[PDB]
């Protein structure tokens, strides 16, 4: 609740992630602001390695769901918000079919009157012609259903979901994901019924940058719980 008050206007955002796929060493920083009260998210990422050695499409979902919105007779079920402003870690597991796995760590928190995204990633077993090391992902994004659920042993929640990836042959890449996320302070958290998060993204470019980087709008509403 008090966490909710945080995010009633338009907030500063940095994302940092620090990546080792298959050997390939990279760091990704990005800025932008979200806008919860419209669901709304406006983020520029570089990578500051240089090349990016996998495509930015498939780091996305890595990349704050704390900027959802969630409708007003779904505001007791919003635990992201309710775990700020000390935060919450949140890991997940990418199984990319067919191909490598992505291991995630992340905290997520303010900082002064910035919400900061720090991300750790490791990325095994990845095909070296594969569709992800390949670069063969078209440079979109699709709408899904994140399903959440409450971890009430954790204090927490996870979520399942499948990322589709259209590939350049006009073939679907999957990416299934398990994520948990727990609160990093000990204050009281909402703990929320069975929902989702209805997404939806598009990438651009940014005409004057040079550097390797990506462009991204992102809305998400919460659903899946009747009005009483």
């Amino acid at each position: 609740s008090k966490g909710e008050e945080l995010f009633t206007g338009v907030v500063p955002i940095l994302v940092e992630l620090d990546g080792d796929v298959n050997g390939h060493k990279f760091s990704v920083r990005g800025e932008g602001e979200g806008d919860a009260t419209n669901g709304k998210l406006t983020l520029k990422f570089i990578c500051t390695t240089g090349k990016l050695p996998v495509p930015w499409p498939t780091l996305v979902t890595t990349l704050v769901q704390c900027f959802s919105r969630y409708p007003d007779h779904m505001k007791r079920h919003d635990f992201f918000k309710s775990a700020m402003p000390e935060g919450y870690v949140q890991e997940r597991t990418i199984s990319f079919k067919d191909d490598g796995t992505y291991k995630t760590r992340a905290e997520v928190k303010f900082e002064g009157d910035t919400l900061v995204n720090r991300i750790e990633l490791k990325g095994i077993d990845f095909k070296e012609d594969g569709n992800i090391l390949g670069h063969k992902l078209e440079y979109n994004f699709n709408s899904h259903y994140v399903y959440i659920t409450a971890d009430k042993q954790k204090n927490g929640i996870k979520a399942n979901f499948k990322i589709r990836h259209n590939v350049e042959d006009g073939s679907v890449q999957l990416a299934d994901h398990y994520q948990q996320n727990t609160p990093i302070g000990d204050g009281p958290v909402l703990l929320p019924d069975n929902h989702y998060l209805s997404t939806q993204s598009v990438l651009s470019k940014d005409p004057n940058e040079k550097r390797d980087h990506m462009v991204l709008l992102e809305f998400v509403t919460a659903a899946g719980i009747t009005h009483g």
